[PDB]
């Protein structure tokens, strides 16, 4: 718990530091890429903090729209749609149709397995972006012989993403034992446009150096056919949090997220951050553009 006397003392410096940097909330999403990451899924009962609990009837699509333009009035041009499963519902469509009015970076991060269903409705939403996270089980069934394949369920993805359709990305974990499965799988979706996110995974240090050369071949390797661009491997960098608050946050060496953004949980709960729950703020049936933009600042707090 944090009193909101040191809240509001926190939020004021925040802005006292935009102030110094002549910067508005709006220039400084801008140059942080800060999004708006909305969570329109809950998932039930999934470690080492508490259980999770079904979606709140709250998030809903008018919630959303309201969320969505009060977020676009404190500065943010992106949204992505997450959660435990956003295609579980099926209005996901609907969310989308929502995000599309107010920006058009809209995307969505999910599992896979509901994409034969959920695709098209997708498309005709205006979906930009589809995030794919992707587990090892299903890459080596997918695949002979030991090497990884791309699941039958994401083929029709990826065809219609290499058409200019959305933008599709895969997030792909790489524990240390499985180098080298993940460097040939890196040339089956950079072929086919398909841009991959690594990241390890799992006494006896990780072979960051080598997952760190794979990356970098596998784009200098990368080809693609009918002249079109191949996809692009990255893996990203960690750098630690440097904001007002996390001098003394208690969850500092638990804070390795890269892509910063402000999160609205399936509960309407706002997440300036993810290791700690110490800056969640409530979703507000009245005043919602000023309790976003409290949210949002908090959000920056990380570099400066
Ligand atoms: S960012 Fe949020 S979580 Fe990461 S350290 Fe600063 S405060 Fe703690």
């Amino acid at each position: 718990r944090i009193p909101q006397e040191k809240r509001d003392s926190v939020v004021s410096e925040i802005e006292q530091k935009l102030t110094d940097r002549h910067q508005t909330l709006a220039d400084a999403i801008r140059e942080r890429e800060l999004y708006f990451r909305m969570s329109v899924v809950g998932t039930c009962n999934l470690f080492c903090h508490n259980e999770g609990a079904p979606t709140s009837g709250k998030m809903n699509a008018e919630n959303a729209d309201r969320a969505i333009a009060a977020a676009v009035r404190a500065g943010f041009t992106r949204v992505q749609l997450t959660g435990g499963e956003p295609l579980l519902r099926q209005d996901i469509d609907d969310f989308v149709r929502v995000a599309r009015r107010h920006v058009d970076d809209v995307g969505v991060t999910t599992n896979g397995t509901y994409l034969p269903k959920r695709l098209d409705a997708l498309v005709d939403a205006g979906l930009a972006r589809i995030h794919v996270s992707l587990q090892t089980e299903p890459l080596e069934e997918a695949g002979e012989n030991g090497a990884w394949g791309i699941p039958d369920w994401l083929l029709p993805t990826v065809e219609r993403a290499r058409s200019g359709a959305f933008s599709l990305r895969f997030n792909l974990p790489v524990p240390a034992d499985c180098l080298d499965r993940a460097d040939a799988f890196l040339d089956l979706l950079t072929f086919n446009g398909v841009d991959v996110k690594v990241f390890s995974v799992l006494e006896g240090a990780y072979p960051l150096e080598r997952l760190e050369e794979i990356v970098e071949q596998a784009n200098a390797r990368a080809v693609a056919p009918a002249g079109k661009r191949p996809g692009e491997v990255f893996i990203r960098g960690f750098r630690p949090p440097s904001g007002l608050r996390c001098g003394t946050c208690r969850d500092a060496a638990r804070c390795m997220e890269q892509s910063h953004s402000l999160r609205l949980g399936a509960d309407m709960k706002f997440r300036p951050c993810l290791a700690t729950r110490d800056w969640d703020s409530w979703f507000t049936e009245e005043d919602l553009d000023a309790t976003v933009r409290e949210a949002a600042l908090l959000a920056l707090d990380y570099r400066w």
